[PDB]
């Protein structure tokens, strides 16, 4: 899958590095994917380029939070459900950032809907499977 | 739904969140979800980082056009059609940006698609909707 | 269709221009769309704010790296893998860039899904086919 990463600024570049990486490997084990499948971006935001409320669930957010959209092929709903637990675990742990801060929507596509390289769809050919 | 906006620069601060505001109001409208179901972002664009011509409609185009990209559970036909016209009535009232210069495409997902915090699907565990 | 590029800054803004041109006229070719039908974006990463790797296929990626997300109707399988490939042969011949420094992602959607302007929904009414 593809990881887009809305987020304001502030973060050193290890500290970005670090939430690329911890979300990374969550991604990786709850999906199964290679563990260098991996393609990710970043767009950092001025106060009032983003407004993440709560649907009165009652989060919890600051400047910290962190907004994940991702591209993939079809999950599971346990891997969807999995990845988002392993995902708030990592950026925790890894990164002090409270799973209060943490905001994902997922898109699916297929096979035919990706090039990863020299204008090939992978996944048709069977370069990558599938 | 998640609401995703490219702007050109330009805009004070109080113009973009009246932009946002009118927009999460057509959206709150059209598809009756509750108010505080706020997910917006805005990534403002210098002169050459978007084109955005008309497909020979005719449209008018100026530096204040707002290309707007929604993610969203499935919504009807009518649901949608009515969007459109809310939101290009509320940002040419409130904001003063003419209908010619509202662009929006929108794709879609499933209950298993979001986590809004914790870690948790709040659509599948049921705490909303 | 809508495409959506994420590049690293340092092109100048001819060689910006160069690359959506570029990647227009593989879209229309593709795609048999009128040249009109344009819709682009572009964002501008800082080094850091993209990790662009390659699942172990081989392909030497650089700065140059550009990440295309589409937005698009359904095209046909044929229509998408040459859509890739005039893609990729644009890129190298008008820009230099290595068919190596290109990804895509696509996403669909349907006609009820988009509005070019004034809040309507052409594909629905029948001003767009």
């Amino acid at each position: 899958p593809l990881l887009k990463f809305d987020l304001f600024y502030g973060r050193t570049d290890a500290q970005i590095k670090s939430l690329l990486d911890a979300a990374h490997g969550a991604m990786v084990d709850a999906f199964g994917v290679p563990a260098n499948d991996r393609y990710q971006t970043v767009s950092q935001h001025r106060p009032g380029e983003m407004v993440l409320e709560d649907t009165g669930l009652g989060y919890g957010r600051s400047s910290a939070v962190v907004l994940l959209t991702v591209i993939s092929r079809p999950r599971s709903e346990e891997q969807k459900v999995c990845f988002y637990k392993l995902l708030t675990g990592a950026l925790e742990r890894d990164c002090g950032i409270s799973p209060d801060d943490v905001i994902v929507a997922l898109v699916e596509n297929s096979d035919a809907d990706w090039s990863f390289g020299r204008g090939r769809a992978e996944f048709l050919t069977g370069d990558l499977v599938g």
